[PDB]
């Protein structure tokens, strides 16, 4: 009514327009879904005064045309200020140059869909047609990077013009990508059991167009599993980041390599391990400086509607949880695509914050190239039907400004396409080769000769005193400090638990001037209390790393070594993914993932199945990831005892990895130190221990860490060290794990002479020829038995059970099994019903 | 302007009041006044104590980014508006619920002080925050409250909430058993679940309080609560598919913080809270934030600045309380029920508070966190100070407090002596789960003929004016034709199956990932008019009889979000929550279910061994090598074959229509309610040889062994053969195809249908049928460490030794990778394993 009371009205319309004028932004380019005296009024607007027709103007201009703003959730009101000064601003209409220029990407899109049309009609390419604005937002986001004077920028997406974004914006070249749809491979190309064409990789040097800087770019490799990429793109970043001494562990803030993370809608919404990705983009241990995201929104999955692939307004709200500003944009406006996408790369430049563009568009054709969408969507395609693309929409908003003419419009398309038929020519051109079967790729890595995995006793010693080497004034909690001193105790006069020989190997390593990454729940102190990697203090909580000691010479030089210990997120999926990413980033570095217990590692079942266990067969991508599972039958129930051996077992073929379980802590130590030291880019399953920990029999000597090698098979130190005769045992106990010192101790009590425990420590590749050699050296045995704790269809027996005796005839012909029945859940509820099964096992051992 | 200035204010304190508010209970981290303004004609003071008193107090408030306004002004007429304090004796009632918390947790230290329980101490505010939920769901006549929880306070909250006896309890402490108790495998006490009615304090309604078993896996429960409430308000008639939209059964999660943050399925769920074939008309979220997840702080835990944010994507509402005011958490619990009834909508709470003693209480916590440890020292906790409070406000005195306190302690004693009383079992072995379901004797799942033309005249009885699409028309005639004259295939068998058990008045609940049409367009089981797009679902017909009675069934078919744990998840705790239904979950292609692995391992395969929960869901798993990649061949048999132990599930591969009928429905009819794993086919589908005759629908049953039909009815001699290929799958033709090409009389192809449990006596008794056999070999696409060779070839040669002794194998290599990226080096290792099993 009043002056003043008017201009309370304003406010409320400024911020209306701020929080909800995203929700009238003209965004879809299918389109489904104070008095009129005032406007030349005066207003005070925050201090400035301005008309309310401006203020308007601006806040429609900004906010309501085919940009939809999502920012005022943000917690820190400076990013709040950016953005509106960003948004809330007339910015310079695009050259004549620039917009030829993003024309000529629109071409590049539709026209290199076409000719895959007209060529391979049958085969599926998962089209970009009526989203071919994706390749110059892309170009932008690469370009506005490349302006920053960024390093790298590596891409990781889906199959949604996936052929397009290889060929026109990573530089993977045409002659490849139509052998592919051809089926005519060369011996590198053939080579491995390989994957589908939409989920291979490139790499490739971007020369800006209008500047004269360059950047790489590069796409990793994925399966068809939606969205289970993206801690693995994390992972890559953070790796190359760290080798480039820029980000959260280096030394200038500029975070050079940018992760550059494209998804579809429907996938974003549902997959969980986008949310697990998210959570990982501001930690200590996982951070890339922000990612910037691309969501290729063409309003539907396959044959799903939006309605039914979820219950929020946007694809894009679980972003909004790690305060990212949110720019929906209109898939035919090629123009806003690119300054948004410029937009997207400086707020993350700012901030070193994740930016979400989602791209609103639609799907030209069905699913894939062979599906009929009208069955499901009628209406959706008879919208379709009706609109002309962003290509010829762009072409004719160009020739109507007078920018260029239809001619130099046809010339353009008449070259693109020429190019494309006279690559396609010279590929039809090449002789055909002989389809044979895949192969293994088990000999592409080699084992080295007389590798050298013990240390000298200086170097035990020196991570012993590292663990004493206290700064001035720090004090030591009064139950953390016995094992510092037991640790340099143990390093001068032996019985070396597992805790310390795990520390001594990654300490070791970090001296030759190895990065060492260790990660996991609880992983700094160790969910047995066990580790202690970092020290907390009493009285201020100032962090100590003793090992991080070891990456300076006595002298004062660095190893060019160094310790990275994290403790994770609660997350399985992202940690493993995001570890696997950071082992194929850094390939010499010691990247080690550990589960709180092994019975956890099912919730990154994707991982384990579609990266760690098949990525080399089938992409030729190589990670020496190490993962930890504690893992025994203890008495703590089903989800407290198994990290599933026979699921591993069962994934390996091809030498695709090493799965040990080492039952002494020296053996643990060169296991490890020869996974850091062989260059085998391959990864390790290791089954570590909880209760054996702390038994006082599972503890190893200064000499089986100095002059010993890691031992695949081990005797009983009575044959092997002691007065123990072979010659008098007729039964022949084979196992793995902690149940030997059981079997062991039974065997001492009632002095068996007559029956010997052999050791299986690497249970993949099996030591075929070491089992033969060590079984040799007993000739009176009558009969084998494989022992277990696992129940009958679990552990070491459903694979061990069938491949000995077809491996090793003359030896393992006849092997009988003595383990826990086949049991559904790992293991039972109650510790007492375990302790009688157990007791059970090695009566019948002894029987 | 001064008027304007106030707006601003507003906004901030209804936006960012919230970051000011004293919610944490450790405190960690550290003129104009009198002029009028307009809002109605308010004081600017008066404006500011509304604004304080609601934002900044003991609650924290998070709603603006909610997107419907009616739900914003809803939240702020309740919480802008002065809340009448609690009775003399609901204050004294609030207090009585704290002090079991505490007394319980202080009990068992003082018993059982080496024995881990997960103690709620210092977040004993939960007890009267969930009995307040409770409370408000029976207020409003609700039927039941299911609740899924993790093992913070767990054992509390079955004790004090639930109401399992404290002699059960005390009994899994004591590991002094009953043969009931001590039944299968079993599983830990904080991961056990139970059932009681919740009767009102000062009302007179009652209310059915359920807690449901779950894993260690922090969350994986959580899809599995909303499956269990959504078929249980599904047999009520209330929510989406009933009458009144009621939704009277009330899913009440709780969780942890640093795994509400950091666990994808959490996200996966709250994406479910809205669509069509999942919402159960809002959950009640509660966190028991104890700022802390074992030894890791919440900086490593996530990247926002409350465990909470991720259920802003839903638009929920987030209140933050602190969990030393108990009367603002039973208020908070309160406005959260009433707001989930009004919008039928998700709501957060997230209770502040602090875990007194180490995350397990044999751990010492000051190792890692000696701050927060030296301040929780300080701190008195909620039992002693709303003592106090109420000693201070004059309700009760020290004597009466007390007294109160010796009378719980009293009675938690004397329950204990009678448990320490009983006489101690034998501990022996846990013992298989297997025979506590049997197999029926003679079970019919034949139909009449007239129900498959009955189901095929249903699929051409469209509505007045529909407009079939050009290329589903001929699906609907076909299958019409199909019905009266034979050659049924695949898609229309599977149809055949559920139309009937709906017309027997079965509920069929159908979902996955564009499962309505089928991946490979086939199933056709919704379809869209192509004029206007209405749909029509053919199977609902047979949810009523010819004369206009319903038959009491139901076709529930929908499509599933882009999710394989949270919808898998769902359809499991669908099949325990209604036990008669006929639940399946169809995965787009089998590989895509290794993203429901957790589901597979802690609820599908080892539910009933652990906790005695049944499931009789079916998953759907398409499979078979077609040179489409390494993602597009395998539901990893090999995994299930693994994972099957005491006849846990029915694993199948079906290599006819008519046998997947009779599986569907033996499945459906024999009572068995332990779950089932169809490998189902893909270009099977469309096979000419791959179809079944009207008599095998009506005559015969399901057969977990086939002969090559030329031995059963055309004119084959037995006595011919010498070499057996056994096998199972769309193999099987393209060994008959290369048997009837090369006229190969000598060799003969056996399918085992029915993977697990093993059909011995069946299989016996086929190969007994064939004596001049010289060798035998188990022939398959999948590669030699994948299929059921890893399982058959070592329990074959065991289970029958006169049989398969020297059985060899036939397959691709061992490999990595399921199979090959190539269609071409597919179709060349194909043909090698058809030339060797020729050879
Ligand atoms: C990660 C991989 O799986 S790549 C494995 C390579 N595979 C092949 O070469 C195919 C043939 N395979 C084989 O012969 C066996 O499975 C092997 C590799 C275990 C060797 O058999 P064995 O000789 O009986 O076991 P053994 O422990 O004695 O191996 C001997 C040597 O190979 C090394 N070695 C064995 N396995 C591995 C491994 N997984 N990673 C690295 N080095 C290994 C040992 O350290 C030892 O070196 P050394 O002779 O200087 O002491
Ligand atoms: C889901 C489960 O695992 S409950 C399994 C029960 N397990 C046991 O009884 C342990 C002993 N096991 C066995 O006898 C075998 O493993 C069985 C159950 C497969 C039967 O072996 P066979 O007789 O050689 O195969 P067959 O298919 O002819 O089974 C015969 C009968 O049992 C029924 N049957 C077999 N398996 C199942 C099953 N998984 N679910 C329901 N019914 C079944 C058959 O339909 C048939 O019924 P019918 O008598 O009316 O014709
Ligand atoms: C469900 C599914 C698809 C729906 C796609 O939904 P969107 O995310 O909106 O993407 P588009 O619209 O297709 O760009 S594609 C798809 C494919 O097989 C990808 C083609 C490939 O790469 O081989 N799957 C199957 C699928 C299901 N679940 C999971 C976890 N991953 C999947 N790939
Ligand atoms: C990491 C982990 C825990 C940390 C708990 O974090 P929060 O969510 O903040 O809970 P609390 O503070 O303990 O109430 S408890 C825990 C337990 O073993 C639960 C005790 C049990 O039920 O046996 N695990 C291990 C764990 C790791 N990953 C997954 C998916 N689930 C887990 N349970
Ligand atoms: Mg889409
Ligand atoms: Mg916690």
């Amino acid at each position: 009514d009043s002056i003043e009371d008017k201009n309370a009205r304003v406010i409320e319309l400024i911020a209306a327009y701020r929080n909800r004028g995203h929700l009238m932004a003209d965004i879809d380019p299918l389109r489904l879904d104070l008095t009129l005296w005032d406007l030349d009024r005066e207003f005070k607007v925050d201090v400035q005064r301005k008309k309310l027709r401006d203020i308007l103007s601006v806040l429609r201009d900004a906010y309501c045309r085919h940009v939809g703003v999502e920012y005022t959730h943000i917690l820190e009101p400076e990013q709040q200020r950016w953005i509106q000064e960003r948004v809330e601003t007339k910015h310079d209409k695009p050259t004549v140059a620039e917009q030829k220029y993003i024309l000529s990407k629109l071409n590049a899109a539709e026209a290199f869909e076409t000719f895959l049309q007209t060529k391979y009609v049958g085969q599926k390419r998962f089209s970009l047609e009526g989203a071919e604005t994706v390749i110059p937002m892309m170009d932008a986001v690469i370009d506005q990077c490349a302006e920053h004077g960024l390093d790298e920028v590596v891409i990781a997406m889906p199959h949604r013009g996936r052929l397009n974004v290889l060929a026109n914006i990573v530089g993977k070249p045409y002659s490849q990508i139509f052998s592919e749809f051809e089926g005519n491979l060369n011996p590198s190309q053939a080579h491995g059991s390989g994957d589908v064409k939409y989920h291979l990789g490139a790499t490739g040097t971007y020369i800006q167009m209008f500047g004269d800087n360059d950047i790489e770019v590069s796409l990793t490799a994925n399966p068809s599993h939606l969205e289970a990429v993206d801690p693995v793109l994390e992972g890559l970043v953070r790796a190359k980041q760290d080798l480039l001494d820029t980000g959260e562990e280096g030394s200038d803030n500029r975070f050079s390599v940018v992760p550059l993370m494209l998804h579809g809608d429907a996938a974003f919404a549902g997959q969980g391990v986008v949310a697990e990705t998210l959570n990982l983009a501001l930690l200590r241990g996982y951070r890339t400086g922000g990612t910037i995201h691309i969501v290729v929104n063409n309003q539907i999955g396959f044959t799903t509607a939006p309605t039914d692939s979820r219950s929020s307004e946007y694809c894009t709200d679980v972003a909004k949880m790690i305060g990212a500003p949110i720019f929906h944009v209109n898939g035919d406006d090629p123009e806003a695509c690119a300054w948004v996408a410029r937009l997207a790369v400086d707020f993350r430049q700012a901030f070193k914050k994740d930016v979400v563009i989602d791209m609103l568009c639609y799907r030209r054709r069905g699913h894939n190239e062979g599906d009929d969408p009208s069955m499901t969507q009628p209406y959706m395609y008879d919208v379709i039907d009706t609109k002309r693309g962003s290509r010829k929409a762009y072409t004719e908003a160009l020739i109507g400004r007078g920018d260029i003419s239809m001619k130099e419009a046809e010339d353009a398309l008449r070259d693109y396409q020429g190019q494309l038929e006279r690559v396609f020519n010279e590929v039809r051109e090449l002789e055909k080769h002989e389809i044979e079967p895949s192969e293994s790729v088990e000999a592409d890595q080699q084992i080295p000769s007389k590798l050298a995995t013990a240390v000298d006793k200086a170097m035990l010693q020196r991570i012993g005193d590292a663990h004493l080497a206290l700064p001035e004034g720090f004090t030591v909690h009064p139950r953390v400090r016995p094992v510092l001193e037991k640790r340099r105790e143990m390093a001068y006069e032996g019985r070396i638990d597992w805790a310390f020989a795990e520390l001594l190997a990654l300490g070791s390593l970090i001296a030759e001037g190895k990065l060492v990454r260790l990660s996991g729940q609880d992983t700094q102190r160790g969910t047995f209390t066990q580790r202690h990697a970092v020290i907390v203090d009493r009285k201020t909580g100032e962090e100590f790393t003793p090992l991080q000691l070891l990456a300076t010479n006595p002298d004062g030089t660095p190893t060019g070594g160094k310790f990275l210990v994290y403790n994770s997120a609660l997350s399985e999926f992202a940690a493993v993914g995001f570890e696997y990413g950071y082992s194929v980033g850094n390939p010499d570095a010691m990247v080690l993932w550990e589960a709180q217990f092994g019975d956890f590692v099912n919730g990154a079942q994707s991982i384990i199945d579609e990266f760690i266990s098949s990525g080399e067969a089938k992409w030729g991508q190589l990670s020496d990831v190490v993962l930890l599972l504690p893992h025994g039958h203890e008495g703590q129930g089903p989800d407290h005892t198994s990290g599933r051996i026979e699921r591993f077992l069962q994934l390996w073929a091809e030498g695709s990895m090493t799965i040990a379980m080492p039952s002494t802590p020296a053996n643990y130590f060169h296991l490890l130190r020869r996974h850091g030291k062989d260059g085998i880019q391959r990864p390790l399953i290791v089954f570590t221990p909880k209760s054996m920990l702390r038994n006082k029999a599972a503890v190893s000597d200064i000499r089986d860490f100095t002059e010993s090698k890691f031992r695949s098979v081990l005797e009983e130190p009575m044959y092997t060290d002691g007065e123990g005769d072979r010659n008098k045992v007729t039964r022949l106990l084979l196992t793995s794990g902690k149940i030997y010192y059981e079997l062991a101790a039974r065997k001492a009590k009632e002095n068996r002479e007559d029956v010997a425990i052999v050791r299986i420590e690497q249970l993949a590749p099996l030591p075929r020829r070491r089992l033969a050699e060590t079984l040799d050296r007993y000739p009176n045995v009558k009969e084998k038995f494989w022992v277990q704790e696992e129940p009958a269809n679990q552990g070491a027996w459903p694979s061990f059970g069938l491949t000995l005796p077809e491996i090793l005839p003359d030896h393992f012909t006849g092997l009988k099994r003595i383990s826990r029945r086949a049991m559904s859940a790992p293991s039972s509820g109650s510790s007492k019903v375990h302790a009688v099964e157990q007791q059970e096992i090695l009566d019948t051992a002894f029987g």
